[PDB]
């Protein structure tokens, strides 16, 4: 029934040297030729294989090479001749177009990063002149052209800085309710923009990390800037009574971060408070009320163990949420290092793809908050390091900490004020 190997490379049957399954199918390993064959199997459909493959195929196959394989598998060279066209030719051709649907619909970034890859896809779909494959070709063409063309929020809160005067925006001049709202809207968009393929194969820690993981790095370096900006506002406020107001305001921003389920912002404040320059400021935290001490304690307990307390709280809240990327990136690297690579190992890619879907399920629901473009651009313009590098700026923050609160033998100096506006916080309630 089946052709030969010279005419069709997908003719060699399954054996121990190609395709390896698990216990009861679910594929564990195999060659790329066999991975495409089972991805387009004629006896049944497998949507779980398609979604996991197209998400993790770039870890073992290249996009230009994948298109050449699905086209090679598509172009297959009368008691059985009419049956072979219905039991093998027609169903396999439908499975190839099904992958093409899922490829352009959910992984279109591969095409807008390689124009030659998209041109070949449009030429292949144009050559498909079947009869039953018409509705699939129509759907593929519609998705391609669509991709190429591609209640009431509450009142915005203001404190000292009047609206429109972006030149006076600061941590104490802006309302802490609005600081967390805009940072939540800012971080939510940075989270929703991350594609799962940017986490497969540790591509964000390799050579081409900018073009393969453009959205993940932008999410990471934003967390670094806002954390360092929190630490910079604290240590550079030499006045003790003024630094207490700075830290207390960041605790109030954590309160709103918790009301909006922005766990990235909560742990950004946590990471800034646990940093070496901020954690040793014993004189500052003594004047912080016990109510704000408990809030920082509970937020830190989310980081104990492997964020297991954060995971438990995440599984008990609802849509409007901004997850934390760190705990998932850690579990991916240990899995991508624990499991090997070849036995090629596909259960490793599946195990990594299972982790991506856990943090991806919150990438749909938006926040019922109105965007403030001036406040948004202010936080987008944040660059606390400046010209200095990462290690040189963190060493400055700690030396600034050893200066504003010298260690045990030295006394505690008194420093002049730096903020001329009132320091009383407006409030945490809308
Ligand atoms: C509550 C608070 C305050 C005050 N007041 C002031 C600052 C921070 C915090 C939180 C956010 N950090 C922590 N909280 N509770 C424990 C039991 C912690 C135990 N260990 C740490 N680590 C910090 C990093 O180096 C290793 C030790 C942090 C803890």
């Amino acid at each position: 029934r089946l052709p030969s190997a010279d005419v069709y490379r997908f003719a060699e049957p399954d054996s121990e040297e190609n395709i390896i399954f698990e216990e009861n199918p679910i594929i564990k390993a195999g060659t790329v030729i066999k991975l495409i064959e089972r991805l387009t199997y004629h006896m049944y459909a497998d949507p779980n294989f398609v979604r996991t493959f197209l998400t993790t195929y770039r870890s073992f196959c290249k996009p230009q090479e994948l298109l050449s394989l699905i086209i090679e598998r598509f172009e297959i060279p009368s008691a059985e001749l009419k049956r072979f066209r219905k039991e093998y030719i027609q169903p396999v051709q439908l499975r190839v177009l099904n992958v093409c649907r899922h490829w352009v619909e959910h992984h279109f970034y591969d095409f807008e990063r390689d124009a030659y890859l998209l041109q070949r896809m449009e030429e292949f779909i144009g050559t498909v002149r079947g009869k039953a494959m018409k509705k699939w070709v129509e759907s593929i063409t519609k998705i391609i052209q669509r991709k190429k063309i591609a209640s009431s929020p509450p009142t915005v809160e203001w404190h000292i800085s009047r609206p429109g005067h972006i030149e006076t925006f600061d941590l104490l001049t802006l309302h802490p309710i609005e600081i967390a709202r805009q940072l939540t809207l800012l971080e939510s968009d940075l989270y929703r923009a991350v594609q799962p393929s940017e986490l497969v194969g540790s591509v964000w820690t390799k050579e081409d990390k900018e073009i393969n993981s453009p959205n993940l790095l932008k999410m990471i370096r934003h967390t670094t800037n806002l954390t360092l900006w929190f630490e910079k506002c604290i240590v550079e406020t030499e006045n003790l009574e003024e630094r207490v107001a700075v830290v207390s305001r960041i605790i109030e921003i954590l309160q709103v971060f918790q009301e909006l389920n922005n766990f990235n912002g909560v742990l950004e404040v946590v990471s800034a408070m646990n940093s070496s320059p901020v954690y040793r400021l014993d004189h500052t935290f003594e004047q912080i009320p016990s109510r704000q001490k408990k809030i920082l304690e509970e937020a830190h307990e989310l980081s104990e163990d492997h964020y297991k307390k954060y995971l438990a709280k995440l599984r008990s809240i609802n849509p409007p949420c901004v997850p934390f990327f760190g705990i998932y990136l850690t579990n991916i690297l240990k899995t991508e290092e624990g499991n090997p690579e070849v036995l090629i190992n596909f259960s490793k890619r599946r195990k990594v793809a299972e982790i991506t879907g856990e943090i991806q399920q919150y990438q749909n629901q938006p926040y019922c908050l109105r965007v403030e473009s001036d406040i948004k651009r202010f936080f987008e313009n944040l660059n606390p390091m400046g010209n200095s590098m990462e290690k040189e700026f963190t060493d400055y923050l700690f030396n600034k900490s050893l200066e504003i609160e010298p260690r045990n033998p030295k006394p505690l100096p008194r420093f002049p004020k730096k903020y001329s506006y009132p320091l009383k916080s407006p409030g945490v309630r809308p």
